[PDB]
């Protein structure tokens, strides 16, 4: 069963079935259907959006951690709402016309260095930008990952889990720090490990961190010395080490600069991240 986490910003409006104009049925692929929808009250009246009803799904709700109105970001897509009804849970999202998944595009290729330069360029900007938001993610993973109609990056800005006792935070193991596995307290640096995992993987194809078990894949992750794939570039495998420090006070992105830390990487020296941002760099691979 999945279970939905949305992280509700400070002075969200609650909605309800009856807050939605209904105005087209759409099969989106591996969207499944999607039912475009207007936004009839509030602070977002007139705001078209994409509205996915899931039989049989839960719903989590955190708070994140001057009062501005939120604008879109190139690389992000939001929950905007979420709420159940008579057994089903509602989801209000940004619509996403002729979205997939990122899963669906790394079963199929073989990333190199300069692939995943773009993907994880525009990942950071999204990930930063949720940051300065109060989001703080956890158990990252590509399951949070969506590519737009034109190969972009989409990051979800809402958690999605799988799910005898019911916890209220599921995480995928092989994708968290040392620090979130503890449960002794973590900060946004946490998602920089996650960050680096997701880049280990699309080199590579494999995860860093990985037992025959959840146990032995925490031990792994909090003592296990990483066997770093000699074939990667020494700029990788210097960013890798960085983002795979166990301490999050030595772990690239978490000083005060942040994200600055990893976007002034050798690593990453070939982005222009203005126009990153403005989308004017193209996909390596075009859907
Ligand atoms: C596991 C889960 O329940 O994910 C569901 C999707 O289900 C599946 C099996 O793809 C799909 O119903 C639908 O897919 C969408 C997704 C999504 C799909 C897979 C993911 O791993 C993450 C997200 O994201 C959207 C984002 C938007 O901004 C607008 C959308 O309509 C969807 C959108 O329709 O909604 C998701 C919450």
């Amino acid at each position: 069963e999945i279970a939905i986490t949305h992280h509700v910003k400070e002075g969200h409006e609650k909605a309800d079935p009856s807050q939605f104009e209904l105005l087209k049925v759409l099969g989106q692929g591996s969207f499944g259907k999607v039912f475009l929808v207007k936004k009839i009250s509030g602070s977002d009246a007139r705001q078209l959006y994409a509205m996915k009803v899931l039989k049989k799904a839960t719903l989590k709700v955190r708070d994140r951690v001057d009062i501005l109105v939120e604008v879109n970001h190139p690389f992000i897509v939001k929950l905007h709402y979420a709420f159940q009804t008579e057994g089903k849970l509602y989801l209000i999202l940004d619509f996403l016309r002729g979205g997939d998944l990122f899963t669906r595009l790394s079963k199929e290729v073989m990333f190199t260095e300069e692939d995943v330069k773009f993907y994880l360029a525009e990942l950071a900007l999204a990930l930063d930008h949720l940051h300065s938001l109060g989001i703080i993610y956890r158990d990252l993973k590509p399951e949070n990952i969506l590519l737009d109609e034109e190969g972009h990056i989409k990051l979800t800005d809402f958690g999605l889990s799988k799910e005898k006792k019911a916890y209220s935070f599921c995480g995928t193991v092989e994708y968290m720090a040392p620090e979130v596995v503890n449960r002794r307290g973590h900060t946004q640096s946490a998602d920089w490990w996650s960050f680096g995992v997701l880049m280990f993987e699309m080199l590579t194809g494999t995860l860093p961190f990985q037992g025959k078990d959840r146990k032995e894949t925490m031990t792994m992750i909090l003592k296990a010395k990483l066997g770093m794939p000699q074939f990667l570039s020494p700029e990788a495998q210097s960013l890798l080490r960085m983002l795979f420090k166990r301490n999050p006070a030595n772990r690239l992105g978490a000083g005060p600069d942040g994200v600055e830390e990893i976007k002034r990487h050798s690593f990453f020296s070939t982005i222009d991240w203005n126009k990153l941002y403005r989308r004017e760099i193209h996909p390596p691979f075009k859907p």
